[PDB]
Parts: C-alpha cells; sequence; structure tokens
C-alpha cells in the first residue's frame, strides 16, 4: 500500500518546493513516492496504482480564482483521473493578500468530493515563502500518513 503520487502546479517553483518537502517525508516514512509536475502528466488514468495521491496547486487569476497553468488541463479532465473511492489531499502556495487564499485548493477538493475521492486531510495552505513553512509542511504530510 506503499506507492504514492504528487502532481504539482507551480509558476514561480514554491509549490513545486513544498511537493519535494512533502516528497522527501512519505519516502522517509516508507512510500514509494512519484512526484511529477503537472506539465508533464496526461489527465487519463494519471492515479491508476497509486494508493495516495498528493495534488499541489498555486492560485492566480486577475480579478477572479484561477488555477496554474499547467494543472488547468488536469482539473478540466479531474474526472478521468481514477479519483473515485482514491484517498487524495491538497496542497497549495498563495499570499495572504488575496482575499480568496489558496482558493485553487478549494476548488480542487470540491471537484474531487463530487468524483468520490475521499479527501483524508483539509488542504495544506502556505502563505509567502514555502521555505518559512518547512515545520508546517512536514507536519502536514505527517498527519496525512497518520488518517490513511
Ligand atoms: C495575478 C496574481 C493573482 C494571484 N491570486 C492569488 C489568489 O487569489 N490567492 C492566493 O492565495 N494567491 C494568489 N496569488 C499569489 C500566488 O499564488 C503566489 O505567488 C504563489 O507563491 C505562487 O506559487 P507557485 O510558485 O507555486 O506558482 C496571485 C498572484 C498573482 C501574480
Amino acid at each position: 500500500s506503499a506507492k504514492a503520487l504528487i502532481v504539482y502546479g507551480s509558476t514561480t517553483g514554491n509549490t513545486e518546493y513544498t511537493a519535494e518537502t512533502i516528497a522527501r517525508e512519505l519516502a522517509d516514512a516508507g512510500y514509494e513516492v512519484d512526484s511529477r509536475d503537472a506539465a508533464s502528466v496526461e489527465a487519463g488514468g494519471l492515479f491508476e496504482g497509486f494508493d495516495l495521491v498528493l495534488l499541489g496547486c498555486s492560485t492566480w487569476g486577475d480579478d477572479s480564482i484561477e488555477l496554474q497553468d499547467d494543472f488547468i488541463p488536469l482539473f478540466d479532465s479531474l474526472e478521468e483521473t481514477g479519483a473515485q473511492g482514491r484517498k487524495v489531499a491538497c496542497f497549495g502556495c498563495g499570499d495572504s493578500s488575496w482575499e480568496y487564499f489558496c482558493g485553487a485548493v478549494d476548488a480542487i477538493e470540491e471537484k474531487l468530493k463530487n468524483l468520490g475521492a475521499e479527501i483524508v486531510q483539509d488542504g495544506l495552505r502556505i502563505d509567502g515563502d514555502p521555505r518559512a513553512a518547512r515545520d508546517d509542511i512536514v507536519g502536514w504530510a505527517h498527519d496525512v500518513r497518520g488518517a490513511i
């Protein structure tokens, strides 16, 4: 039950760093972790064979909530990923200057629920430089593991 997939959409590297930090935590605990940039993936069957899936995505939009561009195709085809009955958790970087702080995380969680996923922990929301939140990131990964 030890295969974890992490897929991240990141433009300035913050959610990517967050993904790398989570990946190390899971690997140290005994998971086999496959980490992929969303730009490199196709949605159809993306979750097949994974016991745990973690989705990371930063939040954008001039005057609306928009997902990071590389993640949008995955979100638009999320119903083809194999999410039904899948244990999933979400994370993302943002900036609390914006009212909808890490709003991409909400959008992804809400769709995953409709699609039959089991959300194993509330999404991780990181404000500003994620290296300043390293302890929170590692703690969230630990908490995700404990809720499996
Ligand atoms: C036009 C623009 C819109 C943004 N909108 C939001 C937002 O609605 N909510 C939020 O939390 N952060 C928002 N951000 C902040 C980014 O998500 C933040 O820079 C984040 O660190 C980027 O993470 P990444 O490097 O993983 O892509 C916005 C940034 C820009 C430039």
